[PDB]
């Protein structure tokens, strides 16, 4: 019998040669063993400019509504596409406008399979680099000699400056900010997904430097920790590390890797993703201080690994063990596949196993579900 | 002994490292070389007494000759300060020689074979390069903002946010004047090092990737080429890549803020914040060399040789700079060998070791040194 779902997961559609894979995916690896029950958002380019993007929005609230999400990678309008699709608009990608309705923080993780070595020796678990918003603070150029400052007024009036520089020539100035809001709306999405996946989290600043920006992420994260998780970490033996930017990369890459780890809105997280290899062969995940998901892919591995998620939440969520366990099952075969040396002609360049037969995503996708069979 | 000819500006520092400045001298250079050097006593105690006037002397002292090699050295925080009975916090002298120099450091580590790196194949020193902000707590509701005020009256604001409720602000800058250095600095080294350069990063960012084309074609195009060397321009995450997927061996420029992890990264993934190399270098030219019981002094002593090499390369003394080679080369042997301090015996595999003591150490490789 296939396996029973109860909520239903929220799923939206995306663009292009992505759209033809999701489908292969739900059709070859999902549909034969578990009874679909998803509610339907399409997310293509095309409905979102006959909706005027209101069924992004739609997605999101359901996303609020039932817990989590899956979603299929879409496309970014361009002077072409609007053309080759008679668009309305250059919209906005809808991650951005998800991310915002959920309040989420994102969460990029690597897929590891054994015969695609990491460049660090050790790194065997994967590593989650978090951040509160992923791809975009103001800059002003000065012309000519004068003085800088970062000036605050508040409501009733009264102002507040300080010097930034007294310059002699023309060059640039920056500000930057962050409300204790967002910070806690970090901190519980961090904690959560630790707490969610057995992980101890590894937060790190340069605090001693700066004596109080950097202060007030520590001690938020330090405060939302006690009164918050402190308790749930423990009972699941989980830890949470406050650092130092140069004593967390120095212990992390003596390790196994298998942390969440978060950092200030960068370069310590391109490092880790290349370091584990493509940066295709990815996961991607929100979470929301409420405890909403959504996953996405950051190539079939990460489609795949992306309803797997999914599928593995949405269960643990409603008791459903067979569904979670299906899914370990699924992720354990799409790796094992690979391990077998049959896989596309990507995982290839990638993959280190001595006899490889390279073959399309389609018929990949059949493998998995020959070596799922298998187990 | 090979004899010197401008003199190489020398500065003393703290404690431990002091002594171990001495031991190399004696066991490792004097017995070699006649040592010409101007001697700056940058230990804490006499940068007290003459509050701090010696940091700026050497300073100078290195714009006159060239080149300086320095010892660690205490920066003074509050514990140092009653420890101490300093007079002042004074501030780092590292902080102060850069500044008169107006220079950028390059970090590099240290590689031995029997040493393990972290990362598959980094089989090449990489060197990191790297040329304070306002901070507030923002207490209630209002708005924050960028201000600049010219020195012909005008005033115009940029809004960093509207704050409803707490949080912070930081502001921060950089002159053009400031790119301009650091990009003749990373040219210069890259060239005295037949390496390539790497820089990566809408205003902020242009502005440093616009200044470093033009001081290329204009200053450097050609001595580049002269040595087949590319300078690569690039996005932060392509280079990561491209870096991390090479075998080393190239000058990488960030923004400060990016330079600061990198050489965490680099550091940590060859192996040892103690295997790191460190030298300054200014637009002009001027260079210094620094470090970056059983003590490991191998920063230290390539540090001396770093100076003795750039020192005979400047003066036309080419025994000077196959000593300096003979010798780096002659500590590394010895490693390899299996003789080490306890630390570095931690880190190499290789063997079966004769750990010895920090002096023990020095005198093993003279010996490995005496010795062709």
């Amino acid at each position: 019998s296939k396996i029973k779902m109860k909520v239903p997961l929220v799923e939206m559609d995306g663009d292009e040669m992505t759209r033809i894979i999701w489908r292969l995916i739900k059709e070859n690896l999902l549909e034969p063993y578990i009874e679909l029950n998803t509610e339907y958002y399409d997310l293509g380019l095309e409905n979102r400019d006959k909706t005027e993007d209101q069924v992004t929005i739609d997605a999101a609230r359901a996303i609020q509504k039932y817990g989590v999400g899956v979603k299929c990678a879409t496309i970014t309008p361009n002077a072409q596409r609007v053309e080759e699709y008679n668009l309305k608009k250059m919209w906005k990608s809808p991650n951005g406008t998800i991310r915002a309705i959920l309040d989420g923080t994102v969460f990029r993780a690597p897929i590891v399979v054994n015969s695609i070595k990491p460049f660090v020796k050790g790194w065997k678990k994967p590593i989650s680099i978090a951040r509160h918003a992923y791809g975009d603070n103001v800059e002003y150029y000065v012309p000519s000699a004068g003085k800088a400052e970062l000036v605050f007024t508040s409501e009733n009036g009264e102002v507040s400056r300080q010097t930034i520089h007294e310059f002699d020539g023309p060059g640039v100035i920056m500000g930057m900010h962050n409300t204790d809001k967002s910070i806690r709306s970090f901190a519980r999405a961090c904690f959560n997904y630790a707490l969610d996946m057995n992980q101890d989290l590894w937060f790190s600043t340069k605090d001693t430097i700066s004596k109080t920006y950097d202060h007030r992420f520590k001690d938020i994260f330090q405060e939302i920790y006690e009164n918050e998780y402190k308790e749930k970490f423990e009972a699941k033996n989980l830890q949470y590390f406050y650092t130092l930017i140069d004593d967390a990369v120095a212990r992390i890459i003596r390790s196994e890797g298998g942390m969440v780890w978060a950092c200030k809105n960068d370069v310590m997280s391109d490092m880790v993703a290349s370091a584990f290899g493509s940066l295709a062969m990815m996961t991607s995940v929100l979470v929301s201080p409420d405890g909403k998901y959504e996953f996405e892919a950051a190539n079939s591995m990460a489609t795949i690994f992306a309803w797997t998620g999914a599928l593995k939440k949405r269960g643990e969520l409603d008791g459903i063990k067979e569904l979670v366990d299906f899914a370990t099952k699924l992720e354990q075969a799409s790796v094992q596949t690979i391990e077998n040396g049959v896989m596309t002609k990507d995982l290839a360049s990638l993959s280190e196993v001595p006899e490889k037969k390279i073959v399309n995503t389609e018929d990949f996708l059949k493998e998995i579900r020959k070596t799922f069979e298998g187990m």
